[PDB]
C-alpha cells in the first residue's frame, strides 16, 4: 500500500518540509504549489509547480478562483505524480489563493484515481479576518465534498496551546503531529502483523466516503496506563471534530508482553463512550515485547 503525502500552497508545503525534516520513511511526498519560489525551496522530491501560464510563477494573490483553476490547468501533471498511490493525504491551509482553490480539485483527483483520499487542512486565525474566514470556509466544503475523510485544524486552536512567548513556529509544529502521526500511524499498521490484525482493508472500510474524521494517539505507563492512553487519543485540543458522536472506530493497542486483556477493555469501553454512540468498532493489538511497560493506544473514529 503506497502513500503519499501532498502539501497544497504555502501553508500546505510548510507542513511537507517539516514533517520531511522529521524523517519519514516509505512515504513519498508531493509539493503543489503557484509560487515556484516557494517550490524550488521545498526539500519535497516530487515538485509541480501549478498555474504557471496562470500566475507566472507568483501566488493566487488570495483568490481561490485562481488555485482552482491552476489546479485545473496542470490537471494531467497532478494526475501522474500521484498515479500508483493507494491511499494519499492532502494537506494545506485554508484561506489562501491556493489551498483554497486548488486542494479540493486535488483531492477530487486522487479520488477518481481510486486512491484512499485525506485531508488535513487548517482554518485561519480569527485576527486574519472575517473575508479569510469565510473564503476558507468555502474551501473546507470543497474539501469536504471531494475526499473521504477530513480532519480540520482551526488556527485559533493554537491559542489554547500556547503561552505568551510560546514561538509561533513552535505552535505550528504541534499541529504538524495530527497529519504526521496519522500517516506514521497507518503506515505501522500496514508494515506489521499484529496478534490481532488491522490492514489497509480495515483503514478503507472506516475512512472511505465518511466525511468527518478524528485521528488520534496517547501514550502512557504507570498504573492506569491503558485509561490514560486511551484518553490522550481522543484528546483533542486542536481539533475542530471532536471524538463525541462517532458510528465507526478503527482502534489500536501496543504494548509489551504484560499487555492485559483488562486493561484492553478499559481502553476500549473509555472510547466507545466518549464518542457515547454505538460504535461499530475494529479492534486490533500488537504485542512489542520491545516496548516494556509503556502502553500505545490509537484511534481513527469517523461516521458522525
Ligand atoms: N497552522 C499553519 N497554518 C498556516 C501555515 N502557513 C499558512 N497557514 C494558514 O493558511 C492560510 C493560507 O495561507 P497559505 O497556505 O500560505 O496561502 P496559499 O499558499 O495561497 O494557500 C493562512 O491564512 C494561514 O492561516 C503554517 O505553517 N501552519
Ligand atoms: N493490529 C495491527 O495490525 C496493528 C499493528 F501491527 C501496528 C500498529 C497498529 O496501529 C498503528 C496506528 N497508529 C495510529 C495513529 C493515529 Cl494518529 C491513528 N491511527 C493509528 S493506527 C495496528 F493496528
Ligand atoms: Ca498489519
Amino acid at each position: 500500500a503506497t502513500l503519499k503525502v501532498i502539501g497544497v500552497g504555502g501553508g500546505g508545503n510548510n507542513a511537507v518540509n517539516r514533517m520531511i525534516d522529521h524523517g519519514m520513511n516509505n512515504v513519498e511526498f508531493i509539493a503543489i504549489n503557484t509560487d515556484g519560489q516557494a517550490l524550488n525551496l521545498s526539500k519535497a522530491e516530487s515538485k509541480i509547480q501549478i498555474g504557471e501560464k496562470l500566475t507566472r510563477g507568483l501566488g493566487a494573490g488570495a483568490n481561490p478562483e485562481i488555485g482552482k483553476k491552476a489546479a485545473e490547468e496542470s490537471r494531467e501533471q497532478i494526475e501522474d505524480a500521484i498515479q500508483g498511490a493507494d491511499m494519499v493525504f492532502v494537506t494545506s491551509g485554508m484561506g489562501g489563493g491556493t489551498g483554497t482553490g486548488a486542494a479540493p480539485v486535488v483531492a477530487k483527483i486522487a479520488k477518481e484515481m481510486g486512491a484512499l483520499t485525506v485531508g488535513v487542512v487548517t482554518r485561519p486565525f480569527s485576527f486574519e479576518g472575517r473575508k479569510r474566514q469565510t473564503q476558507a470556509a468555502a474551501g473546507v466544503e470543497a474539501m469536504k465534498a471531494a475526499v473521504d475523510t477530513l480532519i480540520v485544524i482551526p488556527n485559533d486552536r493554537l491559542l489554547d496551546i500556547v503561552d505568551k512567548s510560546t514561538p509561533m513556529m513552535e505552535a505550528f509544529k504541534e499541529a504538524d503531529n495530527v497529519l504526521r502521526q496519522g500517516v506514521q500511524g497507518i503506515s505501522d499498521l500496514i508494515a506489521v502483523s499484529g496478534e490481532v490484525n488491522l490492514d489497509f482493508a480495515d483503514v478503507k472500510t472506516i475512512m472511505s466516503n465518511q466525511g468527518s474524521a478524528l485521528m488520534g494517539i496517547g501514550v502512557s505507563s504507570g498504573e492506569n496506563r491503558a485509561v490514560e492512553a486511551a484518553k490522550k487519543a481522543i484528546s483533542s485540543p486542536l481539533l475542530e471534530t471532536s471524538i463525541v458522536g462517532a458510528q465507526g472506530v478503527l482502534m489500536n493497542i501496543t504494548g509489551g508482553e504484560s499487555l492485559s486483556l483488562f486493561e484492553a477493555q478499559e481502553a476500549a469501553d473509555i472510547v466507545q463512550d466518549a464518542a457515547d454512540e454505538d460504535v461499530n468498532m475494529i479492534f486490533g493489538t500488537v504485542i512489542n515485547p520491545e516496548l516494556q511497560d509503556e502502553i500505545v493506544v490509537t484511534v481513527i473514529a469517523t461516521g458522525f
